[PDB]
């Protein structure tokens, strides 16, 4: 293929004049920024691309300007085209290892000044941190390299081009090569210079080229342990290394986004609290190995750094350069089939981070990296994957310092191999335990495929040895969904060469022949057990670990039981948890057409807003975090279920277990919520607990001091005695009242001091319910008793399937017959409805008996529903009424559970209470669905300008509401497309289906589905 | 007429003559609620309705002020969500609107951009397709 | 300084014409020669809906060599992110406070919010005007 | 007035050991940020406020933490006040040159290493 | 003046190594014991201007006896001279148009303690517009 240049199409031209990766230290006196506008010009295809060993200055200074580092599809006005979302499909014909022949082409340039000293004192280097495919680079006119893989970082010796004066870099980057093939991550296709450029000055006659930093515990205690630095040294002219260790920092330090991002200096005094100190001799090994008397454990709990200084010396004994870290003293083992940390079995309490802002893209400031972090800690996680691929380098001191526990991931996906086979076979679903088989098939074109082993060797290499040196990295993973071959082994043993302190994960592995773990992704909690059972031996013994590197798909509402998950993590030392998918929704800000309004709206851009020949839609919506990376529902269910202390109250007595892996519960202020006092809780080591007798309700466990980036008075963990259901003080009228009962041809009137009650006979509508100022009417089309709800994401793959096929969205009240008689017992008057709840088409429906028992003040509603006939679904979305409520109406109160919404298999995160409709921003969705209901709602106070309230209650249960403004929310592509009414309804409901996690994941569990049966519920309708 | 933004009569010149689409448009929401959104030396609008096609409305002889929302409550609302909204749009179809000026800090709207108290005549068309 | 005995440039703040005019005259000697010229330090207050006749003030910029322009007040809103409980809604939203909403017990109210671009320093009809 | 500390109603205390102001240059060089966590307290009036000359780090450790640089009436949860809005008005009674006696006092505290070397250089 | 710069390149604050020019137009030594201060003539500088703000970048040296560089100063020089001239605010001779507004320090969140980022943010709109 002579229209394809040979370097696109090539798997092992892997970079050509690459540096070796070496160990990442950022340092101002060698980085120099050369990030701000460069010359910038796209074209068709390379064929269309000047000559670059051609190219002038004059020329390219003619060139609009584009920003580094930024995406290419993500300019001012959509210059240079639209982002791309493809999930598993890729967006490019398969014919391996040739890139399409249309294959955009951009071509940057700039230029930078050069001393006449610099030239003499320095080596020069140009450090691409991240390129999107792939690029050749020139300076001066003259070819200097070529480099492929997106999220990796890339050195060249830029020595022999450079002049004195200008100088001329041009970059030519392409958006496909065969290097496309391996980086099929679900996420947006983006291309450019979407990471930091620098020009780095080495110190010309001898530099440190690379540091190896391992600390390991002598014993089986974990107490002494061998610090172990090795050097390597590049020249002739210096006479040895000078080492100091500082006295450690405890993981408790304070910091904020201001010092964990500062940079300086060179006359700034790295630290002065000095423990050891050691000094190389002349000609001599520059590396050494230390004993350290019991050091304090790094720990993500707690993450103790001790600082360090690394200074190569010349003979006059002066500086020639310092490497100012940290190291974390930390051992990572397979131990008795756990990873332990320390001699300790770990539990991740984790979520997959891909980098994304809602308008740079993968081009992220670090700044918000930060926030990201600072966020997750206020969550209570504890560990992030890198999915799928290697941040910017400045990210991994964040993780040392916050304290995390990282899986740091190859930038290696190979999914869209299996697309065209899931098509041709119909395959309907893939199981942890079985879909193995399905990629061995497949294999054979990339990961078992020889002409790609440099490649794959190559994203093993430039991973590990980026980042070796951060003792947050605890895992190197291969990878993600690539299949399974030869290739992997390769990336195995290079990888356990290069750094035998680590252990290494790989999910396409079923077995783990080449890697140290077993992970599953979304698996059921059967799949889970037999997996446990069949790798435990008669003994009790197993010989590797289970981890969940992505599971509780977190899409839109959900995800649902959690809980579960959690349950079975505490239960078995064979699992150490998991890292839920994903952080945040990867939503893309732009100007939506609003199908409400007809007007132009911001809105977060998903699959198809970008006019995708092919794309997957909303996935890209599937994080813990909405796409301006703020908490949604699922992240406030997410911090309660793995809460590392428990709190459990029953008996007059509060149970305090510590579930942390390390810490004490001593940084801990427990406070008695009932009384505002404290409670004495002795220190709590690791898996200890205390009964302390106690008349509290609701206990909360909360920070004493400012810590890490979390606040004095931040909320750990909390538990709550359970609430039972009281029937509140309201005094029916039961005194004689005269009423007039008006029982027309079509409609009924009861009418008394202070009340009005119409129903439309024909219709079993209320028409109107007016009692002391008070107003409401029922929300009716088709029937009082309704059954849908916008289908969340998780609904859609099967249930709302379902529920569409049996018509639940046409249900239908057909009146059979209306009684009315005079009041009795107290009464006013007893209305009762017979009628058929049943949907057009179909036979099955509901024989319903509907009374309505009228006094003064209060109006009782007795519903009961007998479900008949054949071919019935299995479950309904909800089951209840719908009223409008009056003009009068302004806000509500309930005591249940909030302060935001709560459903069957996500609300234990929402505590009982009681809660005003004012003191809650309710969560907008950036896909609109299903929410704002209120789960296990003991009463509910509807408030009406100058008339007091309305309290509704449910006899015997607590009951699911939901107010609200909205509708056209099933249609609504965004949230500015939902339509709104001009007065608001009351969604009044007797039950409600669970939200689970099934359009990635399990179905709604059992005990959470809303299953077809007879329903009978009764509801008072109290006026103050 | 003019656009694509809101126009006054001394606040009107940046919004040049052209044909002009809402759905090309944001709408500007005001920290502060209060008049807006009213498109001034309107030549003609036509009005869209889904499966019917559109109604056009013109002014005999001069152009004329028209405003397409969905809000009200906007005088006593503090801020941009304290405005209410009904479940339909309305038309708000003007033969003529003050000025705007600076008085809140500075003169009052000018002599020849202020709705003086007179008599008014004027002829509308609703053209229906 | 109205006299400028210690400065070496006039300034007014939101002056009317007349009231420029007055004092062009006044300054301007029989050879139609001046001392100093004039300029408006604060003028076309932006405070919402607004500023009308910007125009106008410009006409006369460039008809005298005596006026050298002006800085309109001002840039931006003042406004402070915080929580706002909807009297449309009943509920909790994102909005941008002036004077009160912060319970002063004495305060200036909505005159935080006189920019030609929001609170959050994007522009509004008054900035593209 | 000896509930006000004198410096905070001397018009003419304009600064006390302020070196001469000179033409602002930054320099990455000269330049140290001390910028970031910050030991903080809030106190009623300046008699409240420790005294500066006998503060441990050893005491000022166990205090909260604010971020510098940031005014403390913007601050998560609006811990330490909420901004005031006036536009003419003072919001202070006018007795000059008198601040009020209830006067909030702010004391930050940090920290910074110096080498042997650096004293010398 | 016609030089590109965004928001990265007008925030770079680096650096020691960096070497800041080398387009060398003018040098100029003291001597041992004299005034550490001079006067040049510049022949036919170009002027800056707010139109165009050409700025010629200079770079002054403090240097001890062994020859080396104790200290440096990086910045730039503006060729442009501003005088009351025939009662006018004149710069190079020309009687400019002030085009202005105010800007406090404000920001939504933070308040007058603005990044600088959001500064620049400011301006390159005030440009835009
Ligand atoms: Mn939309
Ligand atoms: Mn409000």
């Amino acid at each position: 293929s002579c229209l394809i240049p040979e370097n696109l199409r090539n798997p092992k031209k892997v970079h050509e004049n690459r540096l070796p990766t070496r160990a990442y230290y950022y340092d101002q006196d060698i980085f120099e920024s050369l990030n701000g506008p460069w010359a910038f010009a796209l074209f068709d295809a390379p064929l269309d691309a000047p000559d670059a060993k051609n190219l002038d200055w004059e020329t390219a200074k003619k060139w609009s300007t584009i920003s580094v580092p930024s995406h290419w599809e993500l300019q001012e006005d959509w210059k240079y085209g639209k982002p791309i979302y493809t999930n598993v499909q890729y967006p490019i014909p398969i014919d391996i290892p040739n890139p399409p022949t249309v294959n955009p082409t951009g071509v940057y340039a700039r230029t930078f000044e050069l001393d006449s000293k610099s030239i003499e004192s320095f080596e020069h280097r140009l450090r691409f941190e991240g390129v999107d495919n792939c690029y050749e680079l020139y300076v001066n006119g003259q070819y200097v390299g070529f480099n492929k893989g997106s999220r990796n970082g890339a050195e060249f010796d830029i020595q022999k081009y450079v002049s004195e004066g200008e100088n001329l870099v041009v970059v030519k980057v392409f958006k496909w090569s065969d290097s496309t093939y391996i980086e099929d991550q679900d996420q947006w296709w983006l291309s450019g210079i979407y990471r930091d450029v620098s020009l780095l000055k080495l110190p010309k006659k001898a530099h440190i080229e690379d540091v190896r930093v391992t600390t390991t515990f002598v014993d089986s205690q974990y107490q002494d342990a061998e610090l172990s630095v090795k050097v390597d040294v590049q020249g002739s002219s210096y006479d040895h290394i000078n080492f100091t260790l500082y006295e450690p920092e405890d993981g408790s330090k304070v910091y904020d986004a201001s010092s964990l991002l500062n940079e300086e200096n060179g006359n700034t005094t790295f630290s002065t609290k000095e423990f050891i100190s050691f000094s190389t001799k002349k000609n001599e090994e520059t590396a050494f190995k230390i004993n350290v008397k019991a050091p304090e454990h790094w720990t993500a709990e707690n993450p103790t750094l001790y600082k360090y200084q690394l200074d190569l010396i010349g003979s006059d004994g002066s500086v020639i350069q310092s490497i100012k870290h940290h190291v974390g003293f930390r051992q990572v083992e397979l131990k008795d089939g756990n990873i332990t940390v320390n001699g300790k079995d770990i539990l991740f309490r984790g979520v997959n981070r891909h980098d994304h802002h809602p308008r740079f893209g993968r081009a992220v400031p670090l700044d918000f990296v930060v926030r990201d972090l600072i966020l997750m800690k206020k969550f209570n996680i504890n560990a992030v994957r890198n999915s799928h691929y290697p941040n910017h380098p400045k990210v991994y001191d964040l993780f040392d310092k916050l304290g995390f526990w990282v899986i740091d991931e190859a930038d290696l996906e190979t999914h869209g191999v299996q697309e065209p086979f899931n098509r041709h076979t119909n395959l309907e679903a893939e199981y942890p335990d079985t879909k193995n088989k399905l990629y061995d098939v497949n294999a054979h074109y990339l990961s078992d495929n020889p002409e790609y082993e440099v490649a794959y060797l190559d994203r093993a290499s430039q991973l590990v040895l980026r980042d070796v040196n951060h003792p947050s990295i605890i895992i190197w993973s291969l990878g993600n969904e690539a299949c399974y071959g030869r290739n992997h082994k390769a990336m195995y043993k290079l990888i356990k060469q290069l750094d035998p302190t680590r252990l290494v994960h790989y999910e396409g592995d079923l077995n783990a022949l080449s890697a140290d773990i077993f992970s599953f992704m979304y698996p059921t909690f059967e799949i889970m057990e037999r997996w446990r059972k069949n790798h435990t031996d008669e003994n009790g013994k197993f010989e590797k670990p289970l981890i969940l590197c992505e599971y509780g798909h977190a899409m839109g509402n959900g995800p649902g039981s959690l809980k579960e998950y959690q349950e079975l993590f505490y239960k078995e030392k064979f699992y150490q948890g998991g890292f839920i998918w994903e952080w945040a929704n990867h939503g893309i800000e732009f100007e939506d057409v609003s199908t409400a309004d007809g007007k132009l709206h911001k809105a977060y851009a998903y699959g198809g807003d970008f006019k995708e020949e092919v794309h997957d839609g909303v996935f890209i919506m599937d994080g813990l975090c909405n796409s301006e990376h703020n908490p949604t529902p699922g992240l406030v269910e997410y911090k309660k279920v793995i809460e590392p202390v428990h709190i459990k109250i029953a008996h007059g007595s509060v149970t305090i277990t510590n579930k942390h892996d390390f810490i004490t519960t001593d940084h801990l202020l427990f406070i008695d919520k009932d009384t505002g006092k404290t409670i004495d809780v002795p220190s709590l080591k690791p898996e200890e607990s205390v009964t302390i007798p106690s008349d509290t309700t609701y206990v909360v466990a909360v920070l004493k001091d400012d810590a890490g980036v979390l606040k004095a008075g931040h909320e750990i963990a909390w538990g709550q005695a359970e609430l039972p259901l009281k029937v509140p003080d309201f005094v029916t009228e039961t005194a004689e009242k005269a009423a007039k009962i008006n029982d027309g041809k079509r409609y009924v009137s009861v009418e008394s001091s202070g009340l009005h009650f119409i129903l439309d006979k024909l219709l079993g509508k209320i028409e109107s319910l007016k009692v002391k100022g008070k107003e409401i009417s029922s929300k009716f089309e088709g029937s009082s008793i309704t059954f849908w709800r916008p289908p969340t994401n998780n609904d859609e793959p099967r249930d709302f399937k379902n529920w569409k096929k049996y018509n639940i969205d046409l249900m239908k009240q057909n009146i059979h017959g209306v009684s009315v008689e005079k009041g009795s017992n107290g009464s006013l008057a007893v209305v009762t409805v017979n009628s058929r709840i049943s949907p057009v088409v179909f036979y099955y429906g509901f024989e319903t008996v509907q009374k309505y028992t009228i006094f003064a003040n209060k109006i009782n509603l007795n519903t009961s529903m007998k479900l008949t006939g054949e071919y019935q679904p299995p479950d309904f979305p909800r089951v209840g009424y719908e009223f409008w409520l009056g003009d009068s109406y302004e806000s509500f109160e309930w005591l249940g559970r909030g302060p935001g919404e709560s459903y069957p298999d996500k609300k234990e995160s929402q505590r009982f209470g009681l809660y005003d409709s004012k003191d809650v921003e309710e969560f907008v969705y950036d896909y609109p669905q299903e929410n704002g209901n209120h789960t296990d709602t003991h009463f509910l106070n509807i408030k009406f300008e100058g008339a007091g309230k309305l309290s509704i209650f449910q006899k015997e249960k607590p009951f699911n509401f939901k107010i609200s403004d909205e509708y056209g929310v099933d249609e609504a592509a965004h949230a500015c497309d939902v339509k709104r009414y001009g007065r608001h309804y009351l969604r009044l409901d007797h039950a409600i289906h669970g939200v689970g996690s099934e359009a990635c994941g399990p179905a709604v569990l059992d005990q959470y589905r809303l299953k077809a049966q007879d329903f009978n519920f009764e509801f008072d309708l109290a006026f103050e």
